[PDB]
């Protein structure tokens, strides 16, 4: 701040102006103590030679002369050289003294007092200053900006050598103009009878001599500035490049520095040579990362970890993450965990502390750009078997994860057709045997094809995209389940039919209406499992009887008005889900179904129901839900086995004692009215709450 | 990875030793020159009467 700003031709000025200073100031004190001049007549054994004239005479004649014959410069030369000192020294100290480049010197001093204070300058060459470091940038973004206190420095500099330069030009030839004595001729005659006049005063000799001595400091003073003058048009301090940290340290960043940079730190360096060294450091970008990577170990502990570690969805010990900078190593030393969420974490290198990791199977991965380690990416290969991965915009996607043999489920959530989707190949995934894919997929891409040849469950659920092409779902033979919800075909694709292996079917918001094709689906002897969520069915075909196969049939959300008769013929069919339909009548047919455990009708406008529904013993999960039953039969007693029951939103009126019969049905799974319930007798009602 | 402050303390010897070489060099004759009483015998006729 005061020290630190003075290169040593700097300071060699400064003491040279000290002294100069001093001179002026001594040669001021003997001008007004001792400077007078003595004057005498001048034209006329040897005797006196007395003048006759009063002391006050004397006076006059010296003063008189002293104004008339004695040289300005002469007698002006303490006075001028304080005043070319003080001048000196004014447009030395104008550098600081100036408030607009002031606050700027001053923010520099403080930023590189702290920098070169930290020790984390010397940890990284081998705190607090994690936060130093937006200081840091915010002054190398606002100081680079200015280069103007560079040339103001020149100005001044450039003045220092103008003056220089007039002072020894007058100087040389003003200082053999004075002389001891001197010689006036006045008109004093008839004054004081005399005109001619030898005088002299006392410091002529002395100033002489002090003069020349004066004159050499200003020519050594002139010289630095030469010097330094060259070092400013030599070096070109515009431009500072390092090549020195970056070759020793072996970091390739902090580039290079402007001109106000520049010229500060080339300053800086002829001050002190290492003060730049420990600077340069906060500027380099890695070693903010590293810092920050300290910072959160500081902040990170395995105990916050294994307290975050839990059960995710498909049974495995999670670790979610949901907002970080980056991979703390803590986490590494957790091996127990078999499954890892990322959510919303930009800038992720995995590195091989993978490994330590063992027994980890699942990976989740929410809008994440992540890379990975030779090591890390072999081990993610020959270890990793489920996959979740969440992006956005496509660039959170790593490609790595097309080359992962032994991974066996892989989950998409992101769109990949934004038409064609934007997929890569997917061959290497040898063992992938289940794929979901959330994205807009309008045309099935070739990538499966590389993968059916193991492939085994393939889901895609757009968020309405028509999938208009067909044709490579044909080519999935080793397909065992396929789901196409919101496929937007509003028809049974006949991709379907060529898919002999299929077990369960889901077309989930299709729309089918025309569902004519049940036919093909007698090509299909192993459709276990068919599901029609969310369609505007009205009317089942007669055909659905000749599928032997049939053990669970979904028709919730439908335009089902009058349910068949042979829709009953398949006796296999265990769950049947007929909810938030226009169902009115339930045909006694329904008695058949001995082997039926699942119904449900909520939301349908059934106003009886007929005692062969009460033959199923089996059904042990009964949902009438919101229907226009105004009794219960006494009959649902007979199914001993049937565990849940749900008719709230009825006409009930009182409730049959028979409702205790049900032994796996309690409380808990009941869902009636809390009259409905109080109609009940006492036994009843605590039979089912407790054990009385 | 210095040795320059040895350079720099030898040369400030060396200075003050030939400031001293010198200083007792020409004091030694100077001194002699100096007297109490002096004469001196200028063109102060003509101008005070005395020479």
């Amino acid at each position: 701040a005061f020290r630190v700003l003075k290169p040593w031709w700097d300071v060699f000025t400064d003491y040279l102006s000290v002294a100069m200073l001093m001179i002026g100031v001594f040669g001021c004190t003997l001008q007004v103590m001792q400077d007078k001049i003595i004057c005498l007549p001048k034209r006329v054994e040897m005797k006196g030679l007395k003048t006759d004239l009063d002391l006050q005479q004397y006076s006059f004649i010296n003063q008189m002369c002293y104004e008339r014959a004695l040289h300005w410069y002469a007698k002006y030369f303490p006075y001028l050289v304080l005043i070319h000192t003080l001048v000196f020294m004014l447009c030395s100290n104008f550098w600081f003294k100036f408030p607009g480049s002031s606050s700027k010197i001053e923010h520099f001093i403080s930023i590189l007092g702290k920098c070169f204070d930290s020790p984390w300058t010397t940890r990284a060459l081998s705190e607090q200053a994690k936060a130093l470091f937006e200081k840091v940038k915010k002054f190398r973004l606002h100081v680079e900006e200015g280069d103007i206190l560079y040339a103001m420095y020149v100005r001044q500099t450039v003045l220092k050598v103008i003056k220089f330069l007039i002072i020894i030009a007058y100087n040389s030839a003003l200082v053999s103009k004075v002389q001891f004595t001197v010689d006036c001729n006045v008109d004093i005659q008839d004054m004081t009878g005399y005109k001619n006049f030898s005088c002299n005063h006392t410091m002529a000799h002395l100033f002489s001599k002090l003069s020349f001595c004066y004159l050499c400091f200003v020519s050594i003073y002139g010289l630095t500035c030469l010097y330094t003058l060259y070092w400013l048009f030599y070096r070109s301090l515009r431009e500072y490049s390092f090549e020195y940290v970056r070759q020793e340290t072996g970091i390739d960043d902090i580039p290079d520095v402007k001109n106000d940079f520049a010229f500060m730190l080339h300053m800086i360096d002829q001050y002190d040579p290492l003060y730049s060294k420990r600077f340069a450091v906060f500027l380099s970008e890695v070693s903010e990362n590293k810092l920050k990577q300290l910072n959160l170990n500081n902040e990170w502990t395995p105990d916050k970890l294994r307290q975050k570690l839990q059960t995710n969805a498909h049974n495995r010990l999670e670790l979610p993450l949901i907002m970080l900078s980056g991979l703390p190593d803590t986490v590494f030393e957790i091996t127990e965990l078999q499954s890892l969420k990322l959510e919303i974490i930009k800038n992720v290198m995995i590195p091989a502390t993978i490994a330590q990791l063992d027994n980890l199977q699942e990976l989740c991965l929410h809008q994440c750009s992540v890379k990975i380690h030779s090591a890390a990416l072999s081990f993610l290969k020959e270890n990793l078997k489920v996959l979740s991965v969440k992006f956005d915009d496509m660039r959170e996607l790593p490609p790595w994860m097309y080359g992962l043999r032994n991974l066996e489920e892989l989950y998409l959530v992101g769109s990949l057709s934004h038409k064609n989707v934007t997929l890569e190949s997917l061959r290497d995934l040898k063992s992938l045997k289940i794929l979901s894919i959330k994205s807009n997929v309008s045309k099935i891409p070739q990538a499966v094809v590389d993968v059916s040849s193991h492939l085994q469950k393939m889901c895609v659920h757009n968020d309405g995209t028509k999938l208009v092409m067909l044709n490579n779902l044909k080519k999935m033979t080793n397909l065992t389940e396929l789901e196409l919800v919101h496929c937007d075909l509003e028809r049974i694709p006949h991709a379907v039919f060529s898919l002999l292996s299929l077990q369960e079917l889901d077309l989930k918001e299709n729309n089918l209406k025309s569902i004519e094709e049940i036919v093909s689906f007698q090509h299909l002897r192993k459709l276990t499992v068919l599901k029609l969520w969310y369609n505007s069915i009205a009317y089942i075909p007669e055909h659905i009887k000749k599928l032997t196969s049939l053990e669970r049939l979904f028709f919730s959300h439908n335009k089902v008005e009058v349910l068949p008769s042979h829709l009953f013929l398949c006796n296999k069919i265990r769950y049947l889900d007929l909810s938030y339909n226009d169902i009115r009548f339930i045909p006694p047919e329904i008695g058949v179904l001995q082997s039926l455990q699942y119904f449900s009708i909520t939301c349908n406008k059934v106003e009886s129901l007929p005692d062969e529904l009460y033959f199923c013993k089996k059904l042990k999960t009964l949902k009438i839900g919101k229907n226009s039953l105004s009794v219960l039969s006494p009959k649902i007693g007979n199914l001993l086995f049937l565990s849940y029951l749900d008719i709230k939103g009825n006409h009930f009126e009182v409730l049959p004692p028979e409702l205790g019969d049900c032994r796996a049905l309690k409380r808990a799974r009941l869902v009636v009215e809390d009259a409905l319930f109080e109609t009940l007798p006492s036994d009843v009602r605590e039979q089912m709450k407790a054990d009385a």
